[PDB]
């Protein structure tokens, strides 16, 4: 049976194949052919499971503390070590979650700066200072290959080298028949919801066939830093650098993550495990539901998974060459607004460590780990509680406490231009610990936000924060309007 | 008699040269403000009045500390209902109005 | 110091060895909870705190037998309002405001 | 260690006894007796004292069910059999729980008629139209006693003679000392503070004490006919008389309680086994431990009792004279005005079944189990749904399903006070299934409710339903004043 499916979906994959303007013909041929083998190993097993009893914590040098690492100290010449390194970044992605249309990449974060002019300064002003050559390598997706082309003409003059290189692009599959959705329409049918971004794990696949691995390790280039560009703490570091390309006693690492402990906010996931004889990053859809609690306590795993990788271009190559490359099958269901049920397949990026030579882990501060999910995140990274120079944001001085604050704004305050739209002015937030926003709620000039502040407004009701307001450990609710005479 | 809007020296209060202004302001405290004790307690400290011009509060309202109180204020809580200004507020040219109640955590 | 996010023996309070981080969290209830009597009434019996970061409780609030409480939970009554957290109930990072009321039927 | 302490509660009750009436000095005695006797018997079977082995589920013809009893049933001669009956009502009961102090029996129930108007009626019918005379008698307590005496004025030309009995009075026990609560206050101090009825089972020991057992069974009675006045249905069934005291193969029953099915609401009475070749009245109490769940399984036991119980005078004389009636010790605790947490030793009439020979029990309708304990009970009672003939009522003919309809009304309607104010007419509930109604309320005259109703009055709000509204499946809600003009 399961042959004839494949076979089946396959030459109907070879009819879609039929419709291509010969544009980007080729490159849709490998794109399906990419599929398909997903499509044979999604079908090779099912249920994807692992056997619990093989599983084993990592041994105490398997996942090295950043400080030792730091202990060692810099490179004796940082030049030559960043002229080994090449910065991937993560592009694949749009604002929809913080309710804009664009690529996020897009989204303003600071000042006028969007998280691309913030990459881009960080490798700009690395180059300046240092004197070397570091290139940008933005891994775009479909939904924002174009969009995002268009405004890398800003950095005509500034330093630094923009590559660009197609993440993949599968068609989505329906759920109870296991066959393509796809009319054999290109990007411009407005079946754009037929088609997905695979993963940020093809990667492999997409950074091979664009070439650049090859331009790149010919170059003379031996590791890429591969991260977010919402990620914010993502920043190229000289220690971990150092410890990569002057390995100790001969050690090539071909593969190392950030790893960092886990809060019982971010129980969810990505933490490494010693499975057969190597690291394994181990999610919790691949656990059993008998040992699922188990799996999230924080004495048996105490980190989880920064996507900040440092991969080695020789072992991509290699690994690709052979198809050795390994990474779990993440099969993701959605519904979208067309009314049908779906699934696509996936893979991620981190899973691969277990198909790597001397794979390591180690556990950065979560300084290292500032994602920008959503615009609460946002009002974090504008405050004072943050300082920006070259494009890096850092903790303030002034902060008494070393800890992040909490702050979780409301729905009222979800989309950018609500959010901008309801703060008259960034408050002031270096004293700040807990901030709870849920109604319609709006924040004149000069408020003060200090310790535990919740300012509740109930539905309908709707709350004016009048400037200079000084909120210390109050917790605010009601309904008060502000009007101007 | 109590803001900045006037200067004591000597027991004698002379209003302050900084008022832009030789008029003096009009304020009016609803009932709740009626008592000594009462209106005492509800303004942790003497507000800015200093560039003050109407003043009008009415209902249950609560004043925190430094409040800045600008031009014409209009503050109405209605009955059953509390207004608690939080402190540092600065109010210029606004009718403020409805329900707020600021506890401590 | 009555939930299970502690242990005691001999007199001596110790924290709970199933507490999974170290810390001890955060608990602010309201006026309505001030007096012993008061606060033995409105909790059928003492919820599960042990995975417990945040917890604000501000007006008429009771609890039935065997809530569980998660993480960040912000539950608000309004003024004159009520809330009946009903038994079993489980709240992990929610923030819950209103007035419901649960009666014997 | 026990018999020490016991002895010292002894001579404390001595202490208590030195103070009485002069009047009524002796008799004092006599209900402390039973109470030591009590005390012995309460300790010397301490837990549960009952397997869960020897039980069986009560034999075919252990129970006969009633519409048996009733083919070919009515006696030839039904003055003679009715001559021999006494009919005995338990009467220590108040209705506080309507929210009125005075005896439960005293409560109107219907167009004027209180719990004890109804009886009388119903029996003084019976002699009426038999041309017979049968007993009426109330076991009354020191709650009820003296308030019941003083209206039974009203009955003088009614033909029925009514006779009255107070049941003993003992002393609460403290939890902690074991020893007998004694404020003794003296009893100005009021008695709830001081004193308690032993609930059921006493009526053997004050029936007895009374003289009235003497005198009836000297009268030419044979049989007694206990139930509660709060229980409507129980009336003088002549069926279950004449399969009495006209009984095949002549075989005399000493006693016999009527049993019914369990519905979902009657899982928690207590229910008839066969225990060491008798039949047993077993009560959750009884059943520690393992096997619990089981008990309340309608599988298993499918009947409980109404204590609609018949029982021979003889009998009871005889037994009583030697002591012979066993029933199960029964513990209680509580305490208010005291601030205390308080026991007390009581009883039950229906457990003494044990102790009888030939013992009997009959699966009878529902018909004959309607306790009246709540007001929406007495609506259900007082609307057209039921008709009254001459202190009996019989559920109405023009109903379409012989089922009772579910009646829940709020906390504004619980006392009768109140209930009633909020009625300006019974309404029409005759095509009624299912009535629930709550917060502030108020009916006008002739509302009619058919199906399911539900009306919600949040708290603050009043609901006026206007007159002649007639509401059929419908929730209605909201807030609604009718005034008047
Ligand atoms: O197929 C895709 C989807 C998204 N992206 C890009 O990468 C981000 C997607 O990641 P995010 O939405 O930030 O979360 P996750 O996909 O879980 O991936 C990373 O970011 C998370 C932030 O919480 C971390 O928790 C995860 O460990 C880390 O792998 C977006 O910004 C996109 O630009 C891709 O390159 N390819
Ligand atoms: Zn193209
Ligand atoms: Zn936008
Ligand atoms: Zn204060
Ligand atoms: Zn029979
Ligand atoms: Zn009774
Ligand atoms: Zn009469
Ligand atoms: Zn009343």
């Amino acid at each position: 049976i399961r042959q004839e499916l494949e076979l089946s979906v396959k030459k109907e994959l070879e009819k879609i194949l039929t419709t291509a303007s010969s544009h980007e013909f080729e490159h849709t041929k490998k794109d399906l052919d990419g599929f398909r083998k997903l499509f044979h190993r999604f079908l090779q097993e099912k249920g994807p499971s692992v056997d619990w009893g093989k599983i084993q914590r990592p041994p105490e040098d398997s996942i090295q503390p950043y400080e030792k690492i730091k202990a060692r100290g810099l490179p004796d010449n940082i030049s030559s070590v960043l002229n080994k390194l090449v910065v991937v970044k993560l592009n694949g992605g749009l604002g929809t979650s913080m309710g804009c249309k664009g690529p996020k990449s897009l989204i303003g974060v600071r000042n006028e700066n969007t998280f691309l002019d913030l990459t881009v300064q960080q490798i700009e002003h690395l180059n300046k200072t240092y004197n070397t050559d570091v290139p940008l390598v933005l891994m775009n997706s479909f939904n924002t290959d174009e969009d995002t082309k268009k405004i890398l003409q800003k950095y005509n003059h500034c330093r630094v080298k923009i590559y660009t290189f197609n993440q993949s692009r599968y068609p989505r599959i329906n759920k109870e028949s296991l066959l393509p959705v796809a009319k054999d329409v290109s990007y411009s049918g407005e079946n754009t919801e037929a088609w997905y971004p695979p993963g940020h794990g093809d990667i492999y696949a997409s950074f091979y066939n664009s070439g650049l691995l090859d331009t790149f390790i010919g170059e003379g280039k031996e590791y890429i830093f591969v991260s977010n560009i919402d990620n914010l703490g993502a920043t190229v570091d000289l220690y971990i650098l150092n410890h990569l390309m002057n390995p100790p006693n001969g050690k090539r690492c071909e593969f190392v993550m950030e790893v960092t402990n886990k809060t019982r906010a971010d129980v969810k996931g990505g933490t490494l495990t010693q499975y057969e004889g190597k690291l394994r990053l181990v999610e919790i859809a691949q656990v059993p539901k008998a040992h699922v609690d188990e799996f999230k306590s924080v004495s048996k795993f105490k980190i989880f998974n920064t996507n900040n990788l440092w991969i080695s271009l020789a072992a991509v190559k290699r690994l690709q060459e052979q198809n050795a490359i390994d990474m779990e099958i993440i099969v993701n269901a959605k519904t979208l607004d067309g009314g049908l049920n779906v699934i696509q397949l996936e893979t991620a990026v981190g899973a691969a460590i277990k198909s790597f030579e001397n794979s390591l882990g180690i556990n950065v501060p979560r300084s290292r780990f500032l994602p920008v999910k959503t615009t609460s995140d946002l009002l974090l990274v504008m405050s004072n509680l943050y300082s920006l120079n070259a494009g890096s944001l850092t903790m303030s001085e002034k902060r008494e406490f070393p800890t992040v604050p909490l702050v979780k704004l409301g729905s009222s305050f979800t989309k950018v231009q609500d959010y901008l739209r309801r703060f008259e002015s960034i408050p002031d937030m270096l004293e700040l610990d807990h901030l709870t926003v849920s109604g319609d709620v709006t924040f004149g000039k000069n408020v003060s936000l200090k310790g535990t502040v919740i300012i509740i407004a109930n539905h309908g009701d709707r709350i004016d924060i009048p400037p200079g307001a000084v909120l210390e450990n109050k917790i605010v609710s009601g309904n008060l309007r502000i009007l101007d005479h």
